[PDB]
């Protein structure tokens, strides 16, 4: 090899390959943000005349362009799988991909085999971008095209919220090791596809749409649509409903061979002003258009809504066949159905065909019975899929205050982790002095009342906006039985003397007002914080919102929350078994997806370890001689050559540190040395470990944790 | 090839190799850095106790240590190696090294083989640093350490100016292109050093001390060293005056088998805590040190000022032999002072020894004659060392306003490239808008003013800060020669027009006010940017700051400039021959030199454009109809998907845009069209050509203006 100069993207990775990366932990830096401090998307939504934009997007629909015109002249459906794609990146393992921050006009995504084509469904939206400016983000626009294409082609939806902000650089996600678009190196076993991956090939959304590696067999492609559906959130009744749906609605494209189709977006020369997949094929787009390399119209209505999808599926019987492109697809048998279905630019009718995995939906037998039923019940199929289309475009826009706009349903739904309303007038200050008290008296200790707040809190994760404090959910089903949460039953210890304050205090307070568990969970960690200051010769008050509510257990998807379960915490220096990379990497994994920085990172690992916030209260860089106290030791003590480091005998993932007795003075873990290694990491802990700095440390840290309590309350912000 | 989570530096530029990288401009975002908003380090440093700092650092520099044993019982010799390895990577070319930022402390640099055993040395400076805090960066502590250890052993410095700014991760620089450590790819021709560098393999700060690829003969030694010397600011006066005042001091070092050294400190594990190249010959450290692998110690005197170096340089023959580790080097001819030069831990006093390289200043005729008239008269080394030493470890630190606290000599230094005081009352409000009308008055066109007042300011660089339009010297040699200022002889008679307009104001002033050259070439850019945004229907005021004075020619060195001239400027669509990469990888580097964000950088050309800052006038990229208006029209027309682009016939570097009819309507570069293919600046081009975006882009245009107009403004910072 050779190394590049940085603008060609030479660095640091090129000379150590397995270095940590810190840059997840300043991803979409306010600096490359055009936009400015002050913006404010939801004030700026709040603005939009919601109907205009509607006319807006229907009449790019109906008008078609020169360079990519338009099949039957309605881009409805290209607009349907551009929306579909958009939010079908969606992985549960992490929450990562989905519709939320608009990545699929970046790279890779804009690049992905799978979204060819969706290069220039985007441009054709380029009018109604330049119309709305900044109240309208490319993000809101790409899926609300979609709803709107639905509409327009006559299927209702349930509704819409808008409000996901544009971002300026790709977030940069793992969507699997190989290094070959479409390349296969992610199962094993019989069909274990790799976590947390949720398609089964690089550069495709879900499934291949010719069958498992191209082999077209439908009941081995229905095993993979139901998986990777399930790592998407969607059941069999919403996976089957999804596909139904988006196939009542226009064709693929596979006009000729894939070869004389030109490079990918990225990989593009400039003339092409940011479209690839350019292609030499007759005209190379409309008539003679090679998108995915197949030739399927599903229905003989592409550009309506009706149920012609499941009529054709079941009133034919199918044999393989070959696209003009050389894929495998599924066409009637006997000649049946000549002529019925519809060509796009008006050239002569054709045969019923349909992909592989729509076989999926009559030979598989779960899904067999769940369509059959709509052949004979439409309206019910219609119910369902838009059920499942709400979710699809919201899945990963987090607690429903996110949700804005003039075309949000008010129903409640079980996938959205709903909270109760607030239903007294909240605690204010007195009743705050008066519960922290209370706390503070009530013989939890700082490392209870700190960890078991740390616990509930920073469960959130920024990818998907689930999880956290709001909704007191770690008394129940699976929180309270998580093994970083209660090894060893702690936890109901500190859950029934919480509850108990909750009664008092309601039983006796002013007035109509009451205060939450979830509340006092939070409120707890933050009395014990003010303790361990004082204990320390600081008087301090650490900030505190009240408002969460508590969530029943039939209002918590047990199921669901499964993937929340953190396997590695490095916070309280918890690592256990089958996580991808070793303790550090899952640290900064974890910073991000706590939203946090590296300073952040940093000051909350050093107070956290000294206030005895470790998972079995271990004492692996718990590096102070002072119980419960809210010192920089940490930093100090990890910085003190006069401590020789070296890997426990044991072999056990430890260190041991010792002074120059030769005894062992300090252990510690992968996390904790980690911040004494790393050259970027040491520079912030000498910030925190010098003579100078105790004051900053305690005033940053206590910022710090409470952005982690208030992560996920955006019922107030 | 596998891809990697980006925890481990996973990415886009794996699929896309030669992908632009906007990460150079946003280096050292605010969201890694550990201090305030707020923080100002010349605020703190400018507090310090500079008297107390010396004694703790002169108490750490006698104070042993035992995992790394100072040598003679003294670390000064290894402070001062150190100073000279932070301030030795600068290099003219870009500007970019050196010890202003305290890079030594991060990857690669740190673990440069060259840098061995400055882990160590850094290590021991943690004290001190603790002991000061934000007082005090790790960038003025490594440079300073050096400072206070030549005082320490007898050496009187010149002077010494604190204020450099401790960063948070690592400028990322290209090095080179060998991905060998100590590889050699660098040369061409007879022996012509690639651009940019100023090693002669990769990671080493200059010249290899066996000699050129090892082969240690003096003379061609020589030939490196005044050739990287050069490139590092220094002629051949101050490279003998450096070379002998370092190696005046301590000693190399490599006691046994270099294959007994472990990794360096980015390859080390974590127990290492940063430090880097474990040995386990004898004990690793002191007696048995292995740093470079060769064992000279130079003096009979090595924590001790004075003049042995030459004396015994020229008062012994010598003869090629092998240090303990096998590496070359010299000693003393037919045992000649046998036992006369003392070891660093009390054992037997040993011979004469020398350095390829420091035999080069004896042999190297140049350097003889320079190095005899020093062993003849020492009192002239000690007097150019002062000076070079001075120069060495401030080259980078930009205008003099920069330099604070109590060693910061009065006497000015042609390499600063100094300006006058102010030496009259400034301009206030009232003649700032008189001087704006006089100006576009003057007859002078927009297109003329604007891009006066670019080129003067955009000469800046922010690696070693040199440039910016304070001193006036687009007038004075060589900026006036410049292709890219002046390619028909236009800028003359801008530069007379604006004399005149000096001249007679400052005869007619009010009071004791004068205004200078300097200031009238920014204003004049501020007013004719008010005219045009006048007629596009904006009345804006653009900001101004005097107080820029006008150097003379005298204190202007015209080699030292030649440096600062662009062979590519984006902004103005200039590309000269020999740049390394193509437009649009100059342009984000040029950029990146100017300070400026993803953001900024697309206003800027945009604005140009359509100013007529374009060089020669050229119509690449003005994609406007209107003369002399600020609009937005660059970044509409971009987007404009009724043109088609194509590469122009001729093969030119240009690309023709054709509308409708087949009609040529625009042309544009690279630079004006990676604007209209590249994802993540096609994302800002679409903020600013959007319906309501006009009054946002004048905004946003007229304030990276002023950023611009202010880089080199250190004297009101
Ligand atoms: C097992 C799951 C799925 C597979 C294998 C699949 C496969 C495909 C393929 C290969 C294409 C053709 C692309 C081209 O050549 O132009 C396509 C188009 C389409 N997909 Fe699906 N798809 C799936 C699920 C869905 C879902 C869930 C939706 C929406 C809810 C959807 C909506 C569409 C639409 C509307 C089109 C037509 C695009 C156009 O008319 O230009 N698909 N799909
Ligand atoms: C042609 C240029 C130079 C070459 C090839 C060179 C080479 C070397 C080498 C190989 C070492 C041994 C490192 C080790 O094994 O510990 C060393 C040490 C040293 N260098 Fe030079 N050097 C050069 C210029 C300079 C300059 C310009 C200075 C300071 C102004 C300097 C100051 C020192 C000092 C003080 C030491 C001794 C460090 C100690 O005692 O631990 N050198 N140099
Ligand atoms: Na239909
Ligand atoms: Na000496």
């Amino acid at each position: 090899g050779h190394m590049k100069y940085p603008v060609e993207g030479g660095g640091n990775q090129d000379w150590w390959p397995n270095r940590l990366n810190l840059k997840v932990l300043h991803q979409n830096p306010a600096v490359a943000d055009p936009m400015g401090a002050a913006f404010d998307y939801a004030a700026e939504v709040a603005t939009i005349d919601v109907d205009a934009l509607t006319r807006d997007i229907e009449e790019v629909m109906t008008t078609s362009q020169p360079w990519w015109p338009a099949d039957y002249g309605h881009y409805g459906p290209l607009f349907i799988r551009m929306a579909w794609h958009a939010a079908g990146t969606y992985r549960i393992h992490d929450g990562r991909g989905g519709a939320g921050g608009g990545m699929q006009r970046f790279a890779p995504l804009n690049s992905w085999p799978d979204n060819a084509s969706l290069d220039k469904a985007r441009r054709l939206l380029w009018p109604v971008k330049k119309k709305y400016g900044k109240k309208l983000s490319w993000a809101d626009l790409i899926v609300f095209a979609g709803n709107c294409a639905l509409e327009s082609m006559g299927f209702k939806t349930f509704g819409f919220g808008f409000g996901r902000v544009d971002q300026w650089e790709p977030d940069e996600v793992y969507w699997g090791k190989e290094a070959t678009w479409l390349g296969d190196e992610r199962y094993s076993g019989k069909r274990d596809l790799e976590n947390p991956l949720a398609a089964v090939q690089m550069g495709l959304i879900y499934v291949n749409p010719e069958g498992p590696n191209g082999n077209p067999d439908p009941m081995a492609a229905a095993v993979d649509i139901r998986e990777t559906f399930r790592r998407m959130a969607m059941n069999d009744v919403e996976t089957a409903a999804l596909i139904v749906g988006g196939h009542t609605f226009g064709k693929t494209h596979g006009a000729g061979p894939a070869d004389l189709v030109g490079p990918e977006p990225e990989a593009a020369p400039l003339e092409q002003m940011g479209l690839g997949w350019k292609s030499s094929y007759g005209t190379g787009t409309g008539k003679d258009a090679i998108t995915s390399g197949i030739e399927v119209v599903w229905t003989n209505t592409p550009t309506k809504w009706d149920n012609s999808f499941l009529e054709i599926l079941y009133g034919y019987e199918w044999e393989l066949t070959k696209s003009p492109a050389g894929a495998w697809q599924y066409t009637a048998k006997d000649g049946a159905g000549a002529g019925t279905i519809p060509d796009p630019f008006g050239g002569p009718g054709r045969s019923p065909t349909m992909l592989a995995t729509d076989l999926s939906l009559r030979v598989d037998p779960i899904y067999e019975r769940i369509t059959r039923r709509w052949l004979e019940h439409p309206e019910e199929l219609a119910d369902e899929f838009a059920k499942a289309w709400y979710k699809l475009i919201h899945r990963d826009m987090g607690p429903v205050a996110r949700y804005l706009g003039p075309l949000v349903p008010k129903q409640t739904l079980l996938w959205q982790d709903p909270v109760p309303a607030v239903s007294h007038d909240l605690v204010g200050e007195a009743e705050i002095a008066s519960l922290k008290s209370q706390i503070r008296a009530s013989g939890l200790t700082v490392s209870q009342l700190v960890s078991t707040a740390w616990a509930a809190a920073s469960s959130f994760r920024g990818s998907d906006k689930r999880g956290g404090a709001n909704g007191g959910r770690i008394r129940l089903q699976p929180q309270v039985g998580w093994e970083v949460n209660d090894p060893d039953g702690d936890l109901r210890k500190v859950i029934r003397t919480l509850e108990e304050i909750q009664e008092s205090f309601n039983s006796a307070a002013p007035g109509n007002i009451k205060v939450s568990f979830a509340d006092l969970v939070v409120l707890g960690g933050c009395a014990a914080i003010e303790k361990a200051a004082k204990a320390a010769g600081h008087n301090i008050t650490v900030p505190f919102t009240p408002g969460r509510t508590d969530a029943s257990q039939e209002q918590t998807d047990v199921e669901s929350f499964a993937v929340l379960e953190p396997k590695a915490d490095g916070f309280r220096n918890y690592l256990g078994k089958g996580n991808p990379l070793p303790a550090e990497y899952m640290l900064l994994d974890k910073a991000n997806l706590l939203t946090l920085s590296a300073p952040e990172m940093t000051v909350l690992v050093g107070g956290l370890r000294v206030l005895g916030a470790n998972y079995k209260r271990l004492p692996l860089g718990v590096f102070t001689e002072a119980s419960e106290s809210l010192t920089n030791d940490f930093f100090v003590n990890l910085l003190d050559m006069g401590i020789t480091w070296e890997p426990s005998p044991a072999d056990d993932g430890t260190y041991q540190g010792k002074d120059g007795s030769g005894k062992v003075k300090w252990t510690g873990s992968r996390v904790d040395l980690v911040f004494g290694s790393n050259s970027e990491l040491r520079a912030l802990v000498e910030v925190y470990g010098a003579d100078d700095a105790q004051p900053k440390f305690v005033q940053d840290f206590v910022a710090a944790w409470d952005k982690v309590m208030n992560l996920d309350r955006f019922d107030v912000r």
